[PDB]
């Protein structure tokens, strides 16, 4: 699973 | 953010 948060 | 991955 992947979140990225910029 | 949220993300949960049961
Ligand atoms: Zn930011
Ligand atoms: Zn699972």
């Amino acid at each position: 699973n992947n979140q990225q948060n910029y």
